[PDB]
């Protein structure tokens, strides 16, 4: 039961001869009387809720059990190219076997595959081969027994499989408890619930989970009706539509009329979109303050964060926040902003790498009543779907705050909280000279010179006067130091060291650690390399629905400069013994290139902003290249490569 098709099919996905029938129908053969259950028995059966997963070695011990049954001692192609294959098994389960296969990094066998001038060209049936082992038997038997999520953690390289059996059980307890003090049922809503409904995904938040509601393409009717396949892919299109023409104007003008309000108010600016924002705003701070009076005084700082922002939002403080940034324009105001495709284009339209080597504008219009609209509709109508345990799937909605992972959920909480600090810190931009408030997200810190404004911050943070906005401060959280020789001077803000007598800013970077770079040959690191940043490279940190495009360009970068530091740091070492070949580093270039825009597209569905995202990886990329001194012909290729039009 891990192959559910026959050696017909198989032996058609081989090829777009004898022997290899002969496999495939060994291998179907014995997974049929293949034990699955007592291996599970035998292999796979309290209080933080990662514990309750499967260690690492012991999912790695079950695949390769199942696959040794599977696959014969010739199925392998040698008793050695078996080793190398089970290394690539167990490198493709630590991206969780959902990551895209590299058939040029995986094969390094060579000829013992006896059919199990042209041979080479004709070899490229082990292409397909190799494939069909990797992503339909090794993937396969990873959703039989597994659920694989990634943890939000400090170092989220960590993907842990969680049983079935014991992740139905933990979801379903923390679903139920998580509904009864956040959720009201319904029976009946509006017809009009095509676009607001989602399924419930959880995520391994320490002592419990984040609650994520991921949109669903379908109606109910068409979700509760599993055979009627031609009404979902309708509907299915009706989303597309949706997101192209209705969700994408409305996030893209109040992400202008957001902006807009950086530029205009004072109060705003304080609102930032980034940590690197975060770290250079506290150095323009420092810098500004020592050639204001020519020495740094004694600094008071203090940070602070939200209690379950999303879950607690105020939906009429949010709702009066939008009607606020749109206070001048009349309530019949057409805007003009872009088209954008969706992932599910290219696919299902066309063909596969849509990154390749006359202008666009492609623009769409959109009111500001349809934007009232379809704000309020996201708000007052999101419902989600909860596995019922008598297979029924209720439908929930919110009493109070906004579902994570709906398209307007991070921009809505961006819009209240940057309405939030301008109306309620006023006492703070006049005298910009001697004290800096920042906000990230849910994340605060203010830095003042004045001890007396540092009470009023620590006075108005202590109030209930956040609460009206559906903001609570976390007061156990709450962290202040002044440097008085008395008090502690390091304070960890966001990813940031900031020390509070010099106003030193580093960064700590554990997030992603080592890539490990120690080899004889540029594709032993390149594909070493490539396997760190996959690893790194998780779907939350290309989210669009909770972070910023900076927020994006920067993790991005982030994980690109660790990769290159890699790269410059064993140059010298590998060139001694190996020519660097730049057609290979730019293949190397390539792949990393169109899996960041691939996983991006995926993870946010909508092409919006793939653009912006490429240029800034081709800078990204030419600066973390200046060691190299002959890079002409590969950063001229790098400037050369678009999307695909």
């Amino acid at each position: 039961e891990i192959i559910r098709t026959n050696v017909q099919e198989v032996l058609a996905e081989i090829v777009s001869f004898r022997g290899i029938k002969n496999v495939v129908s060994r291998i179907i053969s014995n997974d049929k009387k293949c034990r699955y259950d007592l291996i599970y028995n035998k292999y796979l059966s309290l209080k933080t809720m990662i514990d309750y997963s499967t260690k690492f070695n012991r999912v790695v011990e079950v695949v390769l059990i199942i696959m040794g049954k599977l696959l014969p001692l010739d199925a392998w192609g040698g008793t050695e190219n078996k080793k190398v294959i089970q290394d690539r098994i167990v490198d493709f389960l630590r991206l969780g076997a959902n990551e895209r296969l590299h058939l040029d990094d995986v094969l390094s066998g060579i000829k013992l595959s006896k059919f199990k001038q042209d041979f080479q060209i004709r070899k490229r049936l082990l292409e397909g081969y190799i494939n069909w082992v990797f992503i339909s038997l090794v993937k396969n038997i990873v959703r039989a027994f597994w659920y694989v999520t990634e943890s939000s953690n400090m170092d989220r390289s960590k993907l842990f499989y969680f049983t079935h059996s014991i992740w139905n059980e933990l979801s379903s307890n923390w679903i139920t408890k998580y509904a009864k003090g956040n959720l009201v049922q319904v029976v009946s809503p509006e017809s009009k619930g095509q676009f607001t409904n989602g399924k419930i995904k959880l995520i391994p938040k320490r002592g419990g989970f984040r609650v994520i509601c991921v949109p669903l393409k379908q109606s109910l009717y068409s979700f509760n009706n599993k055979r009627n396949f031609a009404l979902k892919q309708k509907e299915k299109w009706d989303y597309i539509f949706y997101q192209k023409y209705t969700l994408s104007p409305v996030r893209q003008v109040l992400q202008l009329k957001l902006n807009a309000l950086r530029k205009s108010d004072m109060g705003h600016r304080s609102s930032v979109n980034s940590t690197n924002e975060v770290a250079d705003r506290i150095l323009t701070f420092r810098n500004d303050l020592l050639k204001k009076n020519k020495t740094l005084p004694v600094l008071y700082m203090i940070k602070f964060d939200m209690k379950e922002c999303y879950d607690r939002l105020n939906q009429n403080a949010l709702k009066e926040s939008i009607a606020g940034i749109f206070k001048e324009d009349n309530e019949n105001t057409t805007y003009h902003v872009r088209e954008y495709g969706t992932l599910d284009e290219f696919l299902k339209l066309k063909r596969v790498r849509t990154l390749i080597e006359v202008d666009k504008v492609k623009t769409l219009s959109i009111s500001k009543n349809k934007i009232i609209e379809v704000c309020h509709s996201q708000i007052e109508d999101a419902t989600c779907l909860v596995k019922n345990k008598e297979g029924q799937y209720d439908l929930f909605k919110r009493k109070q705050g906004v579902f994570q992972g709906f398209s307007l959920s991070g921009i809505f909480c961006d819009i209240l909280y940057s309405t939030m600090v301008s109306k309620e810190f006023k006492f703070l931009w006049e005298a910009t000279e001697d004290n800096l408030l920042l906000r990230l997200v849910d994340d605060f810190i203010f830095i003042t010179s004045n001890k007396d404004t540092l009470k009023k911050v620590k006075d108005k943070i202590s109030s209930n006067e956040l609460q009206k906005y559906g903001a609570f401060v976390n007061h156990e959280k709450t962290v202040e130091i002044n440097g008085e020789a008395g008090s502690s001077n390091k304070m960890t803000f966001v990813g940031l060291d900031i020390n509070c007598l010099t106003l030193d800013v580093k960064k700590d970077s554990s997030q992603f650690s080592r890539p490990t770079c120690k080899f004889r040959s540029f594709k032993a690191l390149f594909s070493n390399l490539k396997q760190f940043y996959c690893s790194n490279l998780s779907e939350f940190l290309l989210d669009f629905s909770s972070n910023s495009l900076e927020t994006i360009r920067e993790n991005v970068d982030a994980i690109l400069k660790l990769t290159f530091e890699a790269i410059q740091t064993s140059f010298a070492t590998i060139s001694k013994q190996d020519s660097f070949e730049r057609y290979r580093f730019m293949k190397f270039l390539h792949v990393i290139i169109e899996t960041t825009i691939e996983k991006f597209a995926r993870v946010n569905g909508s092409m919006e902003g793939v653009e912006y995202l490429l240029t800034c990886i081709k800078i990204t990329i030419t600066k973390s290249l200046a060691f190299m001194a002959t890079k002409q012909e590969i950063i001229e290729w790098l400037y050369t490569l678009t999307i695909v039009d």
